[PDB]
């Protein structure tokens, strides 16, 4: 009993099993949903999330880590409903997802006050329940490391030092944000092995990805199916390359699938190859078979999906 | 009839009576309240709002216009509870309050889609209730007129053209944002007299304030009690000067009081004269007595608090 689970007793990290480290049951903008509930259907969202999780479990997924936090519409009671319907081990997190500035609430507030919110969710529970957070999620993207983005990073480091939960990040693979997150966190005393630098699979710049892995953090090849960021074939070649080059013990793989997401849909792009179905199981249908074909053995798969998450949460 | 009221049948605009055009029963950041409910106490908030409204009614206020919208924590059911407890005429609005970018929901979405949300609230109702919006609120501040800020302004113009409800703005008195809002709205076909340009009382630059009034819009001397923006004495002198200069028929006065607000507390500033009590009734205690004793007659008061709101909502 060391990793808290939604709707269940906590488990030992050694028992996490086959894990999807970055998937979302549901994402929404809190303010839009509060103000215009007519745009949403929680029953449909629930059905969709339950079906996705069930499909993941039939491929052998034991645990799903869901980094939906403030800014992405975290709802612990929705998450509980999915657990009740499926029996999945679900790890919820705390944190703040922003690209530029914090909400107005945080005007005249300290990094310590921010960290206290995270620690509340880890030690006391999330949204008035006894379901506790098992990691912290932070973000940076195109705007880079702004002052408020940096405040949140520093607050995450405080929470990690106090509670030992790991940190998952969102970064932009093309502007060094991930490298900066890793640097700031490690400067503040976070173990590099307690950090997953996200969305590195969005680039085929292997020198950049290795640089981060070499500094001791997990690398998030974590958006399989999101072709608009990087097509599955190029992701697969990069993943294969990294495996070939000895990086299995730093690689984490996921889809960043949002079973439902409320953002406007971007212009389709059509390529010669039929578009992969983005879902929580695309890796079982495409990536893993591809790897196996190219001689990747079962031990690599176990390393990426079992041993790495076990270490991350240890 | 014509102006929709929370928890009541609509009223004719001629029957609006003595109005406070810009007051907030409660403000909060939607995402923070959803994620960390431990920080908030709705029962305390309700008590505080009810007491403030009762005190306003004791001074003869008939109608309060509350421009809490998306970004400020609009909650129509909370508003209904205040009406039930007090009997106030309360005008709720729709709109979006942002300074830089829209929520992620709006990625890949059109100005028309944004306007449709406003029109839904005006024609159908707010948050799943039959309480309808009676105006649109928009904002700009230190970052100026960004592309997303402009989208929201243009969406407000569409909603006004379709429904004839007026537009209230938030601006920064020191960087031309109010002038820009007025210009863009009027260019899009909004009657200048259907616009209240907010927070002009935050400056003593009378030339700037008059410029906006001369272009046909109401001018919001609307933050009485917020000394950190401009002290009450200086506001009073500016208000008096505008009256002396013949601007009564463009002046709107309010406090922008937030009966509760969740933002961190700014550093105190202490001045030689005791700080006035920022509340929903400060103008009865300070401003109005000051005006009358400097020779301002009852007809000016009636113009500012009754006739101007009547015209605005006509
Ligand atoms: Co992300
Ligand atoms: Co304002
Ligand atoms: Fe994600
Ligand atoms: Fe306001």
């Amino acid at each position: 009993m060391r990793i808290p689970l939604v709707g269940k007793d906590s488990i030992e990290s050694k028992d996490i099993g086959f894990t999807l480290i970055h998937e979302h049951l549901r994402v929404f903008s809190e303010a839009v949903r509060q103000q215009w509930p007519h745009l949403y259907n929680e029953d449909e969202e629930l059905r969709n999330a339950v079906n996705e999780v069930k499909r993941a479990m039939q491929f052998g997924v034991k645990t799903i880590v869901d980094p939906t936090v403030m800014g992405l519409g975290r709802d612990i009671r929705f998450m509980e409903k999915v657990v009740k319907a499926t029996g999945i081990n679900l790890v919820a997190g705390t944190g703040i997802y922003i690209y530029i500035d914090l909400p107005f609430y945080f005007l005249n507030r300290s990094i310590d006050e921010i960290a206290d919110l995270f620690i509340h969710d880890i030690k006391e529970g999330i949204q008035g329940t006894l379901n506790k957070a098992g990691f912290v999620k932070i973000a940076a993207d195109e705007p880079g490391i702004t002052k408020d983005v940096e405040k949140v990073i520093r607050a995450a480091a405080i929470a990690n030092k106090e509670t030992k939960v790991p940190i998952i990040t969102h970064s932009n693979a093309h502007n060094n944000t991930g490298l900066e997150q890793q640097r700031i966190l490690t400067e503040e005393g976070v173990d590099p092995g307690k950090i997953l630098i996200g969305h590195l699979g969005d680039t085929d710049n292997i020198d950049y990805i290795k640089k981060i892995a070499d500094k001791g953090s997990f690398i998030g090849l974590d958006r399989y199916g999101l072709d608009l960021f990087l097509p599955v074939d190029k992701r697969n070649e990069t993943t294969l390359r990294l495996i070939k080059d000895g990086y299995s013990d730093k690689i984490m793989i996921s889809h960043d699938y949002a079973c439902t997401i409320d953002m406007g849909t971007a212009k389709p792009e059509y390529k010669p190859k039929l578009a992969p179905r983005w879902s929580t199981t695309l890796i079982f249908e495409d990536t893993i078979p591809f790897l196996k074909r190219n001689g990747v053995n079962e031990e690599v798969i176990a390393t990426i999906f079992k041993e790495n998450p076990k270490k991350f949460f240890s």
